[PDB]
C-alpha cells in the first residue's frame, strides 16, 4: 500500500485579477483563446522573423540540451519504475578454504570446496508499504517537470530571438537615420566653407558646423558597432548562421505583433509552463514523503535461486545435483535514535519548501504580467506623444529653414533645431523597441509561444 | 577518539581600516552599539516602510524558502546524530533450501528449513576513532551555517524592500512634477495660440511651445509607467498585497533614515551574516577531515540479537527455542592503492577551499561597507550642489519671466530656462533616491537588520 | 576489455571566418604568433597594471578556489584510479552464539564461537569489461576539465583586473577634467559677481554662471565618489591592498594595448580554455558510457584472505590453526525490467548533452571573438570623430570668447560652448574607456593570458 499524503493545490497568493490604475486599461477578464494558445506564427506578423524563430527552435543549443534533459529525466524514472521488479541473473560461485583441526568437519585441517550456478533474484524489496512505487511517483514528477521546464525554455528562446530581431532592426534605422543627417551636416557644412572662404559666413558658423559634423560622425561610428554586435547576438541565439534567402521582413513602422489577451491571472496556474514546472516539482516532493513513510514499516525482502550445486567442478548440472534456495524477510525497526523521524521532517520540509516556490512562482507571473499590462496602456501614449514631438521638431526646423534663405536667422538656431530633431526621432526609434519588447515578454509571461499554430 | 583538526579561524586580509582619501569622512572607530545591533525598526523612520518591511518578513516566500531550509539541515544534522546510536529492530528470517547429496547433511538430496525472529542491531559502526562522530560535527556546522544564509536573507530583503519603496516614492515624485511642468507648458501653449490667432506671436514660438507640451506629454507616460511597474516590483518584493489602511508615509524631503556608523572592519567577522556562514561552512569542512583520516584506523562493527530460532515454523518463541548472537568486527586498512591517502587530500583541499571562500566573504563585506562610504562622504556635497544648481536656475527662470512680462526676450530663452530647471529637479530626485539606496546598502553590508529593535 | 565508444570531436557549428561587413575590417586569417601566445606582459604596456596583474594571480581568491578544485578533481581522479585494485586489510572477527537443539551440532542447546584473524580482500571486483576503468576515464576527462576552468578563470581575472584599473584611470581623468572645469567656471562667477556689483553684467548673467557652478560641482562629487569605488573594486580583485611602490603608470592617451591578431575561428577549439573544458566534460561524459555498458556483462568478484582461525580465543596465531579462503564470483544479469536500458539511455543522453554544450560553447566563442572584431573596426573611426569633435568645440570657445574681450556677445553663449567642450571631452574619455575595454575583452575571449611571457 501507499504512504503519500493527499496532494493539494495551494491557493494562488496573488490578487484576483490584474492590477488597476493610471497605467492599466480596463481588465479584459477570462479570454476566448488565451495567450498561451495563439502560436508564434500568428502573434509575429514578420515571416522573416517566423523562419529566424524556426531556425532557432531547430538548431539553438540550450533548447537541445532542455529536450535531452526530459529524455535524462525520462530514463531515470524508467530506472526507478524497473526497481520494483527483482534482478534475475545468473550466479557462478565457488568456494574453496582450509580450516584448522577444531573447526573443521573431520577433526583435523581439511581443504572444502563448494560450486554452484544458478538462475535467481538476491535481495529484492517487495514493494508491500509502497516505498519503491512513491520514489518512482517521485521521479516521474520530476519528469513531468522537466518537460515543463523544455516548454519554458522554448517560451524565453522565442522571445530572445524576437528580441535580438527587432533590436537589430532598430539598430539598422538608428543607423540609417544617422547616415541620412551626417549627410545633411556634411553637405551644410561644405557650403559653410564655401561662403566662409568669400568672407560671407564666419568663423563661428563654420565651428559649429564642424562639431555637428563630428558628432553625426561618431554617432555613426558607434550604431555600426551596434548593428554588427546585434546580428552576432543573433546568431548566438539562433544556433546557425543567418540563411541567404530570407523572406521580407516588416519595417518598425509596421503591424509586428498581434495584441495579445490579458486573460485571469488564474490562467498562469494552468498555461505558463514554469509554475506547471514548479507544481510538478512539488508533486514530486510530496512523493517522497511516502518513501520516508514507509521506512518505518516493515520491509521485506527475498532472495531466491534455482540451479545446481555440487562439491566438485566435474559434479556441475549434473543429474542429482539440482538445488533451489527461498529465502525471506521481514524488518521492522524499533529504535533508530530518532533518525527516521528526523528523514521524515526532512522530507516534510521538502514538500514545504516546494509549496513556497510555487507560490513564489505564481508571484514572479502575476508581477511580469502586470509590468507588460503597465507598458501596454502607456506605450501607446509615449509612442503618440515622441511621434507629435518629432513632427513638431521638424515643423519648426522647416520654419528656421524657410527664414534662412530671406536671411535674418543665424548659422546657431538651423543646428540646433537639426539636433533636436535627430535626438527626437533616435528616442521615437528607442521607444517604439521597447514598447515591442514589452509586448513579446508579455507574451512570454502569459504562457509565451509553446504553439506553432494556434490551438 | 577524534581526529578532527584544531580549527584557527584566518586571518582577515583587508585593511584594519576603512580607506580614507577626497571621498572619505574621517573614521569615526569602534562604535558603541554597531550598525549591526541597530534594528530595522529604529534605522528606518518612515513607519509606512516599516509595516511593509514586517509585511515582507512575514510572507517573502525566499525568506520562507531560506526559514525552511534551516529547518532542513537541522534535520540532516539530527540523522548524522542518530548514526552514532545502534539501530535496533525485529527481524524475520526464513531459509528453505533443497541441497544435493554431495552438499546435504544426509549423504543424499535433502531439503532443510531454518527460521527466527530476533531482536538486535546489525553491522553497528562503534565510533571509536571519531568518523560517526566527524560527520555528525560536520552537519552541525553546516546547520549553523544555513542559520546565518537565513540572517543574511533576511538582511537582504529588508534592504531591498525598503529600496523598492524609496524606488516608487522618488517615481511617484517624477510623476507629479512632470505633471506640473506639463500642466505649465499647457498653459503656455495655449496663451500662444491665442497670441497667434492675433498675428502677435510668431509660429516659430508656437512649434517651439509644442515641442515643449508633447516632450513633456512623453515623460509622463514614461514615468506613469515607472510608477506602475515599481508598484508591481513591491508587490512581489511582500509576498503580499499592499495593505489598505497603512500609516503615513514620509516624503523624500525628510529625514528616512538614521545614520548609522561604520565601526571597524573586524566588526563584520563577528556581525555580518554571510561571513559567519562562511566561517561554518569552513569549521564542517575542517570537521570532515577527522572523518577522512578515522578511515585509516580501525573500523569497529557489532552485530548482536536475541530472539527465537527453530527448524520448524511450529517451534517458534517456544521454550527451549532462544537463541542469541554476539558478532564484532575489526577491520584495519594495510593497501589501497592510494585510495585513503587521495581522501584525506581531498578532505584538506575542501577545508583550504572553505579557508578562500570565507577570505573572499570578508574582502567582499570590505569591499561594499568601503563603497557605502564612498557614498557616504559625497553624497551630501553632490546633494547640496544639485539644490543649489535647481534654485540657480529657478531664479534665472523667474528673472526671464520677469523680463518677458515688459516684452524684451523672445518665447525660446524661456522654455530653455523651463527646460534646465526640469531637467535639474529630474536629476535631484534621482539624486536623492542614489543616495538613500547607497545608505540602505551601508546598513545591509555593516550587519544589515536581522533585529527588529535595537539590542 | 573497454566497451566506450570511440571518441569523435564535433564540428565547430560556427562560420569558418569571422563576420565580414561595415563594421570588420578585412579578415586577417592564420596568425603566426596567436592571441593565446602572446603572455600578458606583453599585451599590457603599463608596467604598474603588469605588477597588479601579478599581485592579483597570487591574492586573488577565486583563482586560489580554482587551483585547489584542480586539486580536489585530481584527489577524485586518484580515488578512481585506486578502485581498480584489490584493497588488502586485516580483519579481526568474533562469533559466539547460542542455538536451540533442533540447529545445534549437539542435538541440545549449545553456546559455540569461532574466531579469526585474517589478511585479505573482499568483494574485490576484477575489472574483466571495464566498468572501472571507464569509471577512472571520466574521472581523469573531468580533473583535464578542471585545469582547463582554472586556465579561463585566470583569463577572465587578468581581464578584470585590466578593466577596473582602466576604469579607475578614466575615473581619475574625468574627476582631473571636471576640477579644470569647475575652477574656470568659478574664475567666471567671481569675474561676473564683481562686474554685476558695478552694474555692468546683468542678473541674469550671474545667474548662469552660478548654474554652471553648481552643476560643476555635483558632477565633482560624483567623479569623486566614482574614483573611490574604482579603488575599492580594483582593491576586491586584487585580493590584496594596493602596493605603496609601484612603478608609473601610463595616461590614456598613451598606446597602453599591443593590437592582438584576430586568427581563425578554429584556433579557439585549440587554444580558448573553456572550449576545452567543455571539450573534456564531454570525453568524460563518453567515458562513462563505458561503464553504463560494462554493467550488462558478467561482474567478476573476489574475496580471498589468509590468515588464523580457532575455536578458542586462546588458539589464534597457533601452530596447525592457519587457514585461508578464496571465492570467486560472476554475476551475469538476465532480467531487469529494463533498467540497465534506461541506465545506458541516460549516459547516452548525458554524452549528447555534453555536445549540444561543446557546440554551444564554440558558438559563444565566436560570438565574442567578433564583437570584439566589430568593435576593433570602428572605435578608432569614431574616437577620430570625438577628437575633432573637442577640437571644434575648443575652437568655437576660443572664438566666442576672444569675441568676448570685445563685448559683441552676451554671457550666454560662452557658457554654452563651455558645456558643450566638457561634455565632449567626458564623452571622449568614455570612449577611449569602452575601445581600450572591447580590446581586453577580445584579447580575453581569443584565448586571453594564461602565460605570462609569449610562448
Ligand atoms: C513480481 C513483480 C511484482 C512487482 C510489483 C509491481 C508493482 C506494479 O505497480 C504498478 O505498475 C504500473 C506500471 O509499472 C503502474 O501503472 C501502476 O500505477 C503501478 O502501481
Ligand atoms: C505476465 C507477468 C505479470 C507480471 C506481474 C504483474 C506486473 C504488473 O506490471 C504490468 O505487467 C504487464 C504485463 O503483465 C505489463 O504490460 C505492464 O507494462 C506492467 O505495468
Ligand atoms: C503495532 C504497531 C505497528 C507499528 C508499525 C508501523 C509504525 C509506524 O510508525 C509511525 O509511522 C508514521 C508514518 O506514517 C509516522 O508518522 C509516525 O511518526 C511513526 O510513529
Ligand atoms: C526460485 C524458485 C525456487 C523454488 C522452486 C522449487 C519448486 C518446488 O519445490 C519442490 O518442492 C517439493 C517438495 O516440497 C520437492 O519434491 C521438489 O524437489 C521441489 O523441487
Ligand atoms: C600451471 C598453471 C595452472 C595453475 C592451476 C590452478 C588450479 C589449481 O588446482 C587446484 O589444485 C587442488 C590441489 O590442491 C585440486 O584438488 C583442485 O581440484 C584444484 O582447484
Ligand atoms: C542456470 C542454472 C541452471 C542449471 C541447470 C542445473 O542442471 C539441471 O538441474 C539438475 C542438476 O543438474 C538436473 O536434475 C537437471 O536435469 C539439470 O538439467
Ligand atoms: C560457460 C557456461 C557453459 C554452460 C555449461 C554447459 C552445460 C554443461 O552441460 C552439462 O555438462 C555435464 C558434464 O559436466 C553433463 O553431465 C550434463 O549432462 C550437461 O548438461
Ligand atoms: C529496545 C529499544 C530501546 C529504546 C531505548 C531508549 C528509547 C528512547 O531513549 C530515551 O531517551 C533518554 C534521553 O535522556 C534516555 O535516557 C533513555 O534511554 C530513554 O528514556
Ligand atoms: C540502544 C540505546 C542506546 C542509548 C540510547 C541513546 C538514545 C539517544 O536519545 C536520542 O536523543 C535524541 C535527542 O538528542 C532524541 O531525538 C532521540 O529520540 C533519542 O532517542
Ligand atoms: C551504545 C551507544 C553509544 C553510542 C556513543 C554515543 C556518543 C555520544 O557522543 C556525544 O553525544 C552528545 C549528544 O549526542 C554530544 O553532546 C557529545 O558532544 C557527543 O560526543
Ligand atoms: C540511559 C542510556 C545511556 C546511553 C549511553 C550513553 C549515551 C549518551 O548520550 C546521551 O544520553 C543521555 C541519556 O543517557 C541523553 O539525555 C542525551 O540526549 C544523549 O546525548
Ligand atoms: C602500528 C601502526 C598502527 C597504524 C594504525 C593507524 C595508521 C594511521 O595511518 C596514518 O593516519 C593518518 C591520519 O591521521 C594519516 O595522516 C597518515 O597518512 C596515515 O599513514
Ligand atoms: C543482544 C545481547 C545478546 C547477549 C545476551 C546473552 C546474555 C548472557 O548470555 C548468557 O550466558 C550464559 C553462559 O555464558 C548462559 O548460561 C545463558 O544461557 C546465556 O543467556
Ligand atoms: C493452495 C495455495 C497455498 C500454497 C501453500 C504454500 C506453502 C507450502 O508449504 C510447504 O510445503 C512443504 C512440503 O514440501 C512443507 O513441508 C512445508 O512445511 C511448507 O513450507
Ligand atoms: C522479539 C523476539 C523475542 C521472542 C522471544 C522468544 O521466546 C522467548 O525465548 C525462549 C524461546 O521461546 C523462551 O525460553 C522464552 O520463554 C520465550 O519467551
Ligand atoms: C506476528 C507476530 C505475532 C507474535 C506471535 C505471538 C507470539 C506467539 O506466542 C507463542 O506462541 C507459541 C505457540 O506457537 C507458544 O508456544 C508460546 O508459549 C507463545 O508465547
Ligand atoms: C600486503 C600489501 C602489499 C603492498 C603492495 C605494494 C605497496 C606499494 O606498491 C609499490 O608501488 C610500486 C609501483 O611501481 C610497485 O612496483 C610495487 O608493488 C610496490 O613497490
Ligand atoms: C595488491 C598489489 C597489486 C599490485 C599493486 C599495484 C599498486 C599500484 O600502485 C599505486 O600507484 C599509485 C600511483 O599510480 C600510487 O599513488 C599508489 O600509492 C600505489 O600504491
Ligand atoms: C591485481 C591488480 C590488477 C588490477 C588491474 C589494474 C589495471 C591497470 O590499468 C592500467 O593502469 C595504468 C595506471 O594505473 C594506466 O596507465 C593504464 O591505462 C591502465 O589501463
Ligand atoms: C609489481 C606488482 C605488479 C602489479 C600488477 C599490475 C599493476 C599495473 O599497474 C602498474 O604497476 C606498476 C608497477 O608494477 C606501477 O609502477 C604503475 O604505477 C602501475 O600503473
Ligand atoms: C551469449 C550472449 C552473451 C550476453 C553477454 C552480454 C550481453 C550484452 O547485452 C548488450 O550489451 C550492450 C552494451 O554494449 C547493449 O547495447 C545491449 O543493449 C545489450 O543487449
Ligand atoms: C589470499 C591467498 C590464499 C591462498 C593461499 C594458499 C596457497 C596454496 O594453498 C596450498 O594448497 C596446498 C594443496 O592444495 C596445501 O597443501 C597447502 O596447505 C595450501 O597452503
Ligand atoms: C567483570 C567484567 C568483565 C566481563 C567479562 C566478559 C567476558 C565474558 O566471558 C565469556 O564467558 C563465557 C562463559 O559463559 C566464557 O566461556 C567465554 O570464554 C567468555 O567469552
Ligand atoms: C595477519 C594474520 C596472520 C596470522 C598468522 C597466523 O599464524 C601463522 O599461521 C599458522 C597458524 O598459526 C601457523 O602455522 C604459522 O606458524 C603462524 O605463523
Ligand atoms: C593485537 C595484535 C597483536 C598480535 C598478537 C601477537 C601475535 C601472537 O603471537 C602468537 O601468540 C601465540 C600465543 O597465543 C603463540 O602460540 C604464537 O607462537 C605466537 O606467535
Ligand atoms: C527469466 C527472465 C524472465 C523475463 C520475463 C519477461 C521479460 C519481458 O517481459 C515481457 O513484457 C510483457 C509486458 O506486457 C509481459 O507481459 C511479459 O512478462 C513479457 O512478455
Ligand atoms: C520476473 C518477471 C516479473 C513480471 C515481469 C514484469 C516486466 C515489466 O515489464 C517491463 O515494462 C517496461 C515498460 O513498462 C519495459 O520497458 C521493460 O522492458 C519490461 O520488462
Ligand atoms: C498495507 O496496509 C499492508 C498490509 C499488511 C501486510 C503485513 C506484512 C505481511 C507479509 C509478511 C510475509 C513475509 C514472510 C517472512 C517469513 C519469516
Ligand atoms: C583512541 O585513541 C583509541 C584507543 C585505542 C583502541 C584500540 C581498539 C580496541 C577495541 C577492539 C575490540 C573489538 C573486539 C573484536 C574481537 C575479535
Ligand atoms: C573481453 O572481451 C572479455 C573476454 C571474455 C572473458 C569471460 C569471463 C571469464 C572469467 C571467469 C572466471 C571466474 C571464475 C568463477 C568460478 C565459479
Amino acid at each position: 500500500c501507499s504512504l503519500i499524503p493527499d496532494y493539494q493545490r495551494p491557493e494562488a497568493p496573488v490578487a484576483a485579477a490584474y492590477p488597476q490604475g493610471q497605467a492599466y486599461g480596463q481588465n479584459t477578464g477570462a479570454a476566448a483563446v488565451p495567450a498561451a494558445d495563439i502560436g508564434w506564427r500568428e502573434f509575429f506578423r514578420d515571416p522573416q522573423l517566423q523562419q529566424l524563430i524556426g531556425v532557432a527552435l531547430e538548431n539553438n543549443r540550450d533548447l537541445r540540451v532542455a529536450a535531452l534533459n526530459v529524455e535524462a529525466f525520462r530514463a531515470q524514472y524508467r530506472i526507478q519504475r524497473a526497481d520494483l521488479f527483482p534482478r534475475i541473473g545468473v550466479d557462478g560461485s565457488g568456494t574453496r578454504q582450509r580450516l584448522p583441526g577444531d573447526l573443521s568437519t573431520t577433526g583435523s585441517p581439511a581443504i572444502s570446496s563448494q560450486y554452484g550456478v544458478t538462475l535467481g533474484t538476491t535481495a529484492w524489496e517487495l514493494d508491500l508499504f509502497g516505498r519503491l512505487r512513491s520514489l518512482r511517483d517521485q521521479a516521474l514528477e520530476q519528469y513531468l517537470a522537466t518537460e515543463q521546464a523544455q516548454r519554458s525554455a522554448q517560451t524565453t528562446l522565442v522571445a530572445s530571438v524576437a528580441t535580438a530581431y527587432l533590436t537589430l532592426k532598430a539598430d539598422q534605422a538608428q543607423l540609417q537615420l544617422t547616415k541620412d543627417t551626417l549627410g545633411t551636416y556634411q553637405k551644410s557644412f561644405d557650403l559653410t566653407q564655401r561662403s566662409y572662404d568669400v568672407g560671407v559666413a564666419s568663423a563661428l558658423d563654420l565651428r559649429q558646423a564642424q562639431t555637428a559634423v563630428e558628432g553625426a560622425r561618431a554617432t555613426l561610428a558607434q550604431y555600426t558597432r551596434l548593428v554588427a554586435q546585434d546580428q552576432n547576438a543573433l546568431v548566438l541565439l539562433l544556433g546557425s548562421g543567418i540563411p541567404a534567402n530570407l523572406p521580407q521582413g516588416l519595417g518598425l513602422d509596421q503591424t509586428l505583433l498581434t495584441e495579445v489577451p490579458a486573460g485571469l491571472p488564474s490562467d498562469l496556474l494552468q498555461r505558463r509552463p514554469d509554475i506547471l514546472e514548479a507544481e510538478h516539482q512539488l508533486m514530486a516532493a510530496n512523493a517522497s514523503i511516502g518513501a520516508a513513510r514507509a521506512a518505518f514499516f516493515p520491509s521485506i525482502s527475498l532472495t531466491a535461486n534455482a540451479g545446481t550445486m555440487s562439491r566438485q567442478l566435474s559434479g556441475l548440472f549434473d543429474a542429482g545435483s539440482g538445488s533451489w534456495l527461498f529465502q525471506p524477510s521481514i524488518n521492522l525497526p524499533i529504535f533508530t535514535a530518532g533518525s527516521l523521524r528526523a528523514s521524515l521532517d526532512y522530507a516534510k520540509i521538502q514538500k514545504d519548501i516546494n509549496v513556497a516556490q510555487y507560490e513564489k512562482a505564481i508571484q514572479t507571473a502575476f508581477q511580469e504580467v502586470a509590468d507588460g499590462l503597465a507598458a501596454r496602456g502607456t506605450f501607446t501614449e509615449q509612442l503618440q506623444a515622441q511621434r507629435d514631438l518629432v513632427k513638431a521638431s521638424d515643423e519648426y526646423y522647416q520654419l528656421a529653414d524657410k527664414l534662412f534663405r530671406t536671411g535674418v536667422d543665424n548659422y546657431l538656431t538651423l543646428l540646433a533645431a537639426q539636433a533636436s530633431l535627430f535626438t527626437a526621432q533616435q528616442q521615437l526609434i528607442t521607444d517604439r523597441l521597447n514598447q515591442l519588447t514589452s509586448e513579446v515578454n508579455l507574451y512570454k509571461a502569459l504562457g509565451g509561444g509553446w504553439n506553432q499554430q494556434t490551438v
